[PDB]
């Protein structure tokens, strides 16, 4: 998970959050 969140960093959801 770790990698895969590494891979991720939940402020990617945010950044296309707003689009």
């Amino acid at each position: 998970g770790e990698e895969e969140l590494a891979e991720k960093a939940p402020e990617f959801a945010r950044e296309l959050a707003n689009y």
